[PDB]
């Protein structure tokens, strides 16, 4: 009707490698494209007119991003957007941007993409070929029009709510509306609501039989657990639910909460919480019990349909799953988990992968490591968790199992988000709902999702739950005065579930409105509003009096919610709907909430045979060389720096290590805030392959890992760590149901109990296969058993912590080989990377020398004496050499003829253990120290890391295999080379793999102009006179609290200044002296990094007027880091002096970059940096749009020679580079810091707030003390204002 759509025109959108990429595409397809050009276009649908100043806002918001060269359309258009239905994330941000300009006239933004291709005669069909290789068939379309985009904004009228005939029909109406709705239900779930609506005398409607079969899958249920069990003829006593809550019976040790929320708890420590009070805005430090909260959810069919989103609302759902704790809860650190096929990466196909086909319907393993992995940074990036460990498996084989020979694998993903949060104890309990709790949705519109499988393409906008997780922290912060009774998470099911589970699990019914829910798509039913699985949203009760309080919060941080119903006494639901004057749901909830009785498995034991290996075309050198390249062994860091590893400054142990930042750290540490040295750590075991094998021996083999790659971190009582255990299996496969009892009772009844490891949260995904028909013939793809371990647990001393990272001082290597010369080979990478499964895997050997090994472990961490330590894993003893010999850029010289004589299984086998790295002087009391807890015979003496590049291996006076460590370093990055080059700009993938190549590299490494240890503000501090600084933020912004700390540090009282403060006039900047813009991804970046924050002041006059007005006064000081820097760029004509100031864009590489970049301090007028000039020290860098663009070569002379830049990337040779990744994001001249005339405003793209501690920098000189180099910024202020 009366809206009216307007077209604005965009820049550029694709670079010049990705127009050569889609034109040898072209090419490889014989399709004639001569030339291809695209711009960015933008559609404003309006409900009012815009005046010209309005317009004119309008077009300049819509303009940003690189300064592509610009063309004039030439070809055919082919036009693509989000198809029409979805609104898109983009949509969503860019239409509250307009919003906080003052343009309410916008009723929504969106954006498409218009490409112009120039081509020969091209048929029809080859024209939609073409269009093809423009879209993502499953979430977007091609129109042959601008005008077209007008489909985009329809208006639909509500669709009604349908009844299904029963009393009309008999049986057969819910037979129909089974099939016809998708319910999935069986015949003994008919049964029952055949009964129940008979009963209530009238027919049920389409949304109460929907949310019944949401409520009643095998998964909301969990049947397979539940169920009852009889193995080859001979009934269980216990449930797999009850076989893994017996750990919790046999050890509750430090455990606050498991198994009746959404997260498990345990003790932390007590450490200063950070955060900005209620009533004065200013942060302090609040000495209390840190609690830590863990969970691991797992996203597997979705990712095999669309797999960005897929992985990114794994992330994203899990993170609510942390906020929704108890009271509220606040979201730490993260870690992330993929199981493929093989990738046949286009040529660099590997000797063991064969092509077995798919389903047409799902994406590859390659697409799923392209795109997944990209979805879930996405997420924790936006939404600012840093994700620190994690694992990723290939495996494809055809193969001899219990199931006789067939196909094996992972065409069905694993996509595994967890993490860890932190809890005050008085909110680790759910609260009671009292009787007229009003009962809120916080988050996100609702959109139809969740209802080709389009039903299975997700959507991620992480901005919004940043959003909800500042309400939920302003909640929890409150203490005592937390306004929120009890929290879910919305998640599976959505409303439909989250809603009933929250009044039942506090014995309350609940009454609902239907038109109080937040829409975003009137067309919706009443089945659709209710059961989508819309994101980003919460259910939460408060107490009446309490609206005013929680209103107030969400407003100030501008996160939608809606109070949408009232918890009774009566223990009935009720949705109304006061739009058609009805009601779509009216049932007592112990209809929807009662369900038929378990399951029974009758099941039985199937055995593989077992196939001794063929080793005809095994050597050693080449099967060294191929383990280094199966993608399970070999460098990761293409899943770890597109992730953020810094946000929080709160982190102590990232997977990159040491100078030269290789990713092999074995688990992730965190400190417990921004004031302690206590912490958690989290670590990953999965051996899936060997499942394959013996499932049992799986099982054991991924609970052993978690600790061997845990236990070189101080702990102290193996009892403080806990585990999730995630079950990914194919239940109904013959042998797999047998397999997971076994695997169940293996870990829950038998080693966990006998370790004493807690098993308090977990989850299950029993459908791990995919069946395609292929020629004519039907075809399989089945996972393994795959139980997936993760780790937690509070840290004693984060400082103690050891890495892979070798000494060459004088030194002993000891391997700790807790396989007892088993040497087993089987469902070993070696076996894989030959085609085979072989005979018998490894297994723990003796649950009493693994325990003894935790313990010798953290007595010798405490005690100091370790220098390294690196645990057995994939690619065995030669692969953890290997890695140490890469993170210690040295050599290695070791004999194994003490192994056995079949070097091959000395050096191959994944057997539990490790290598640890002593001094030499104290090798005898540490093997003395190892024999007292049982271990002599499992230690054997392996030699010494050497300076140097040799990597030597030695059986007496015979060479077994000896080659450059180089050589074998280059070969274990060619996976992590090959993905970045065909994911990212190949220029940059080329740069940052040769740079491994030259072994002159001297790593990261440091120069001091300055004393580090000198405190600067300490007279003014001493004082007790604090000036104010303003830690300016703006929704989405996530850097805020360790900013408030580095200068509360330097003697400053932090003040929370919200945007929203300085539009409702409770903050005025006048009154304070300095003001620092914080990091993070306001409005998701869209409309180009920093921008809709920086637009949203130059259009509010009174707000712009404020900061001109700050700027411009003699005195004052303000910093902009990351997306500070960016905001402050795009609003420099409010700043003296900033004329020749650059914009920041898309980084050179097209991708994010978490990065420890080494950095120098440059000559200019920055007060900030006073004393630090001719430094070089490294930096946390985290960003998309670093790379600094200037308008043409006269304006870089420009800025250069007025002398403003501040901070330069060199390499480590100290050179000032734009190669990569020693300059991030290919700014010229490696700059990334500039400053005014006169000094006074400094913006920079790196992060010095995350790591003014030594303890959170990834890489640092062992004689540094508490502070770092980045601590005198702040100082400098603090002096700076006297
Ligand atoms: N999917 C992932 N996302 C992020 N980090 C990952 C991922 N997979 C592996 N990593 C990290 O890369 C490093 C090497 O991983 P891997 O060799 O699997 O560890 P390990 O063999 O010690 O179990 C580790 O620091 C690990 O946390
Ligand atoms: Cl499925
Ligand atoms: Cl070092
Ligand atoms: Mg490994
Ligand atoms: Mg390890
Ligand atoms: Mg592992």
């Amino acid at each position: 009707g009366s809206h009216m759509m307007e077209i604005l025109r965009g820049s550029p959108a694709l670079s010049a490698f990705r127009i050569n990429k889609l034109l040898a595409r072209f090419q490889a397809a014989n399709l004639q494209v001569h030339n291809i050009y695209a711009e960015y276009v933008h559609f404003a649908d309006l409900n009012a007119p815009l005046n010209d100043s309005e317009q004119a806002q309008l077009t300049r918001l819509l303009q940003y991003g690189p300064a592509l060269s610009s063309h004039t359309p030439a070809g055919k258009l082919l036009l693509v957007t989000p198809r029409p239905g979805t609104i898109s994330p983009w949509s969503s941000k860019a239409t509250d941007i307009a919003h906080n300009c003052g343009l309410q006239q916008v009723d929504r933004l969106e954006r498409g993409v218009a490409y112009y291709i120039e081509a020969s005669t091209l048929t029809a069909e080859q024209w939609r070929q073409v269009a093809a290789e423009l879209h993502d068939r499953m979430m977007e379309t091609v129109f042959s029009s601008l005008t077209d985009a007008e489909k985009l904004f329809i208006h639909h009228q509500p669709a009604p709510v349908s009844s299904v005939d029963l009393l009309g029909e008999g049986r057969q109406a819910l037979i129909d509306a089974n099939l016809r709705l998708g319910l999935a239900l069986a015949e003994d779930e008919i049964d029952y609501l055949q009964e129940a609506f008979t009963k209530l005398g009238r027919n049920p409607n389409d949304i109460e039989l929907y949310m019944f079969a949401q409520a009643n899958s095998e998964h909301c249920r969990h049947k397979i657990f539940n169920a009852d069990w009889i193995i080859d003829g001979k009934p269980q006593p216990k449930s797999l639910f009850k076989m893994i809550k017996n750990t919790f019976e046999t050890t509750p040790d430090y455990v606050l909460s498991a198994y009746k929320d959404n997260a498990a708890v345990m003790e932390g420590s007590a450490v200063g919480r950070y955060f900005a009070d209620h009533n004065t805005g200013r942060y302090d430090f609040h000495q209390e019990p840190a609690h830590i909260l863990m969970k691991v959810e797992t996203h597997n069919h979705p990712t095999a349909i669309s797999p960005w989103p897929g992985a990114a609302t794994g992330s994203g759902g899990e993170i609510r799953d942390e906020g929704a704790t108890g009271r509220g809860a606040k979201p730490k650190a993260g870690l992330v988990g993929f199981s493929v096929s093989n990738l046949r990466i286009p040529g660099f196909e590997q000797p063991w992968e064969e092509d077995f086909g798919k389903p047409e319907r799902i994406v590859t393993a390659l697409d799923i490591m392209t795109e997944g992995p990209l979805g879930g940074a996405a997420f924790n990036n936006e939404f600012g968790r840093p994700a620190l460990t994690g694992y990723f498996r290939t495996y494809e084989e055809k193969v001899n199992s219990h199931n006789g020979e067939e196909l094996r694998g992972y065409h069905k993903p694993i996509m595994l988000a967890g993490g860890i949060g932190n809890i005050r104890a008085d909110h680790v309990q759910k609260g009671e709902i009292v009787v007229g709790a009003k009962l809120i949705v916080l988050g996100g519109p609702a959109m139809n999702i969740g209802l080709l499988d389009f039903a299975s393409v997700q959507r991620d906008n992480p901005e919004m739950e940043r959003r909800c997780q500042e309400v939920i922290d302003r909640c929890w912060q409150l203490g005592d005065a937390n306004p929120i009774l009890f929290i879910h998470d919305v998640g599976a099911g959505g409303l439909s579930n989250a809603m009933p589970e929250l009044v039942s699990d506090g014995g309350r019914g609940g009454k609902f409105e239907l038109r109080d829910i937040l829409s975003d798509e009137p067309g919706m039913s009443p089945l659709e509003i209710w059961c989508n699985e819309s994101q980003e949203r919460y259910v939460l009760a408060v107490a009446a009096d309490q609206l005013p309080l929680f209103d107030e919060l969400c407003k100030r941080e501008r996160a939608p919610y809606a109070v949408i119903g009232d918890a009774t006494e009566e223990q009935h639901l009720s949705l109304h709907d006061n739009h058609f004057d009805n009601q779509p749901i009216d049932l007592p909830l112990d209809v929807l909430l009662g369900k038929t009785p378990k399951m029974t498995r009758d099941v039985q034991t199937l055995k593989a045979k077992g196939d001794a290996l063929n080793r005809a075309d095994i050597t050693i050198a080449d099967a060294v060389k191929r383990v280094l390249h199966l993608p399970t062994v070999a460098e990761k860091t293409f899943l770890v720096t597109i992730g953020d590893r810094t946000v929080t400054g709160m982190v102590a142990r990232d997977q990159m290590v040491g100078p030269w930042q290789v990713p092999v750290a074995d688990c992730a540490v965190t400190t417990a805030s921004l004031d302690s040295y206590y912490g958690e750590a989290m670590s990953i075991g999965e051996r899936a392959p060997v499942a394959l094998l013996d499932f049992a021996a799986s099982a054991r083999l991924a609970v052993g890992e978690a600790l061997t790659n845990i236990a070189a971190t101080q702990i102290g009582d193996i009892k403080r760590i806990k585990l999730s255990a995630n079950w990914m299996a194919a239940a109904g496969h013959p042998g797999e149901d047998a397999g997971l009892y076994d695997a169940v009772k293996a870990v829950g009844e038998e080693l966990c109990p006998q370790l004493g490891l807690t098993i308090p949260v977990g989850k299950d995904s029993m459908s791990m296969k995919t069946r395609w028909q292929e020629g004519n013939e039907q075809r399989e793809m089945t996972s393994p058993l795959s139980l997936v371990i993760s780790a937690f647990a509070r840290v004693e001393d984060v400082r103690h912590t050891l890495t892979p990272q070798l000494s060459t001082e004088d030194n002993a290597l000891l391997l700790i080989d807790l396989g007892k010369g088993h040497n087993a080979l089987g469902a070993t990478a070696l076996a894989q990377v030959y085609r085979q499964l072989g005979d018998k895997p490894a297994d723990v050997r003796d649950v009493a020398q693994l325990k003894g090994f935790y313990d010798a472990m953290q007595a010798l961490v405490a005690a100091r004496k370790l220098l390294a330590w690196h645990d057995r894993s994939d690619g065995g003893l030669l692969v953890t050499l290997a890695e140490m010999a890469f993170a210690g850029h040295c050599g290695v010289q070791v004999d194994i003829a003490a192994l056995g004589d079949d070097h091959l299984a000395a050096l191959f086998n994944e057997e539990l253990g490790g290598v640890i790295q002593v001094r030499a002087e104290d090798r005898d009391a540490v093997e003395a120290l190892l024999a007292q807890y049982g271990l002599a015979d499992c230690v054997h003496y392996l030699g010494q890391a050497l300076a140097g590049d040799r990597f030597v291996i030695t059986a007496n006076d015979q060479t077994v295999f000896s080659e450059s460590r180089t050589t074998l370093r280059v070969w274990w990055a060619e996976t992590t080379w090959q993905m970045q080059r065909l994911r990212d700009n190949p220029q940059c993938a080329d740069q940052e793999h040769e740079a491994k190549a030259n072994d002159t590299d001297p790593g990261l490494n440091v120069k001091l102009s300055f004393d580090i240890n000198e405190d600067i503000a300490a007279p003014y501090i001493a004082t007790g006179a604090r000036p104010k600084v303003a830690v300016l933020r703006e929704q989405g912004v996530n850097s805020h609290v360790e900013m408030a700390a580095a200068f509360h540090r330097a003697g400053f009282d932090a003040i929370d200044v919200h945007m929203s403060d300085l539009l409702g006039g409770r903050i005025g900047l006048g009154n304070f002296h300095a003001l620092v813009a914080c990091g993070g991804f306001s409005y998701g970046d869209v409309l180009g990094a920093g921008e809709g924050w920086a637009k949203s002041i130059l259009f509010n006059h009174r707000v712009r007027d404020e900061f001109e007005t700050f700027f411009h006064r003699p005195q004052t000081l303000a910093l902009g880091v990351c997306n500070g820097c960016q905001m402050m760029s795009n609003l420099r004509e409010l700043i003296p002096g900033s004329e020749l100031w650059p914009r920041f864009v898309r980084n050179h590489s097209d991708r994010f970059e978490a990065r420890f970049s080494l950095v120098e301090v440059t000559q200019s007028p920055s007060l900030l940096l006073q004393g630090m000039v001719g430094s070089q020290m490294p930096i946390a860098v985290s960003h998309g749009e670093g790379r600094v663009e200037v308008r043409d070569d006269a304006h870089l002379a420009a800025l250069e020679s007025k002398g403003l830049v501040a901070l330069r990337y060199v390499d480590n040779f100290g050179k000032v580079t734009e190669t990569y990744p020693a300059n991030p994001n290919g700014s010229p001249n490696g700059i990334t810091a500039v400053t005014t005339e006169n000094g006074r405003v400094t913006i920079m793209m790196p992060h010095p707030e995350r790591v003014f501690r030594t303890v959170a920098n990834s890489w640092h000189p062992e004689n540094w003390g508490e502070d770092s180099p980045w601590m005198r910024i702040f100082r400098n202020a603090r002096k700076q204002l006297g």
